[PDB]
DNA sequence: AGTGTGAG
DNA sequence: TCTCACACT
């Protein structure tokens, strides 16, 4: 049987990272019930990001600031960047190049979102091992490390704990054997111990992260005990871990599928997985599928960790609800111009930084009585970073969904517009 | 090429 | 009342 020990991965992942971002910069949120919101005047503005003294409170994202104040009365507030009407991000995309280009000094990073990253460490673990030539590992190399499930067996402070469970590791650790899987993610756990002691010094930013041997168990551990800490899980932890998890908290199956994975089956945890055969859970959800949940029940996955730092497409949009909508081909060329226009900063920035130019342009667009993100998308070709060319092309291959006769009204109207650019070339 | 899913 | 990765057809 083959085990799932090859590889060593970690998924590192900033702590409330927006509310980070600001709390450098505006030294009065440090340490504060906070919260980063966008667009302030519907309610207030909706919050996408919570530091954790607010969260204490209740104060949740994707809540209007309005209501966030009536959990918590002295929630302070930071404010996107607004920017030719629209939300901008740049801060936060260059606080999170910082970040990438700190963890990328010691492997190879996945860009997984703007604030997460996954790491293969198993040949820095490697290294790290022959170096080790022998000798242990004490307890003093991992000083945020959490080891999942333990303490086992024959204090009561959050970190008297920590200091017990690491210590039934260590003391069961068998160092000689260079091939041990544990061992290795012990020394990969040194390592992240020390990626995010670098992230911090040279950023100020503090971020949690999980050390396992595939994506799904290092993303599922990061979580076990955010924030600024950091947790092992191993193979062995995972039949007892996966005994009580729901399902819907292991990557991906957040979703529908998970949601048939529940009802069709009639389990809830991912450990009840595991008396089912893959032919059976191919019978149910394809043969990729029910492959993928054979395996990852058992705690088993090999979706690499890509060579991929950049993100593969750059994209803007803007959401025009209710009565916000664009009914007027004047006011749809408008934002369509804006669009284009920080499209076009941000390629030129690419374009220089990272040697590359997007050579396709997708264009999307949703009309209100529609209930998809996405009404409809065409694309077309993307040959000058020039913002009114872009719109211009962006139009042409839109104009023909106005269902409206007379030529200065765009019915229905439009609730959604989305630029983006994509099929990257070296440059 | 064009849609839907999952996620931050 | 945004973003961007990916699988499928
Ligand atoms: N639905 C979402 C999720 C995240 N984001 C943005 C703002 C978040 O700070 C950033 C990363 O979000 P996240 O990783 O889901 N959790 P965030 O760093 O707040 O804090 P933690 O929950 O990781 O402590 O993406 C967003 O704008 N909309
Ligand atoms: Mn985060």
């Amino acid at each position: 049987m083959a085990t799932g020990q090859d590889r060593v991965v970690a998924l590192v992942d900033m702590d409330c990272f927006f509310v980070q971002v600001e709390q450098r910069q505006n030294p009065h949120l440090r340490n504060k019930p906070c919260a980063v919101v966008q667009y302030k005047s519907w309610k207030g503005g909706g919050i996408i990001a919570v530091s954790y003294e607010a969260r204490a409170f209740g104060v949740t994202r994707s809540m209007w600031a309005d209501d966030a104040k009536k959990l918590c009365p002295d929630l302070l507030l930071a404010q996107v960047r607004e920017s030719r009407g629209k939300a901008n991000l740049t801060k936060y995309r260059e606080a999170s190049v910082e970040v990438m280009e700190i963890m990328s000094r010691f492997a190879v990073i996945e860009r997984a979102s703007i604030d997460e990253a996954y790491v293969d460490l198993t040949s820095a673990v490697q290294e790290r091992l022959q170096k080790l030539q022998g000798q242990p590992i004490s307890a003093d190399l991992l000083p945020s490390t959490y080891i999942e499930g333990l303490p086992q067996g024959p204090t009561v402070q959050k970190e008297g704990m920590r200091k017990q469970g690491l210590f039934q590791w260590l003391d069961s650790l068998q160092i000689d054997n260079l091939t041990s899987p544990d061992l290795q993610l012990t020394v990969g756990a040194v390592i992240v111990e020390e990626m995010r002691a670098a992230i911090e010094r040279e950023t100020g930013f503090q971020c949690s992260a999980g050390i396992s041997h595939n994506k799904v168990l290092a993303k599922l551990a990061c979580g076990l005990n955010k924030p600024n800490r950091q947790t092992l899980v191993s193979h062995g932890s995972v039949p007892q871990l996966f005994s009580q998890m729901p399902i819907r908290k292991i990557r991906s199956l957040g979703g529908k599928l998970g949601a048939s994975v529940i009802e069709i089956l009639g389990i809830e945890y991912m450990g009840e997985l595991t008396q089912f055969t893959e032919s059976q859970l191919q019978s149910h959800f394809g043969e990729k599928n029910g492959s993928w949940l054979y395996a990852m029940c058992r705690g088993i996955e090999h979706d690499p960790v890509k060579p991929r730092q950049l993100p593969k497409t750059i994209g803007c949009s803007k959401n025009f609800p209710g009565k916000t909508a664009l009914a007027t081909r004047e006011q749809v060329q408008w934002w369509l111009l804006q669009l284009a226009q920080e499209l076009e900063e941000r390629l030129t920035k690419d374009r220089n930084d990272n040697d590359r130019v997007a050579t396709q342009l997708v264009v999307s667009i949703r009309v209100q009585g529609d209930k998809r993100l996405s009404s409809l998308r065409r694309c077309c070709a993307l040959t000058r970073y020039d913002a009114h060319k872009m719109s211009h092309d962006a139009f042409t291959v839109i104009k023909n969904c106005n269902t409206s006769g007379i030529q200065t009204e765009w019915s229905p109207p439009l609730t959604m517009l989305f630029l983006c650019a994509t099929k990257f070339s070296a440059s």
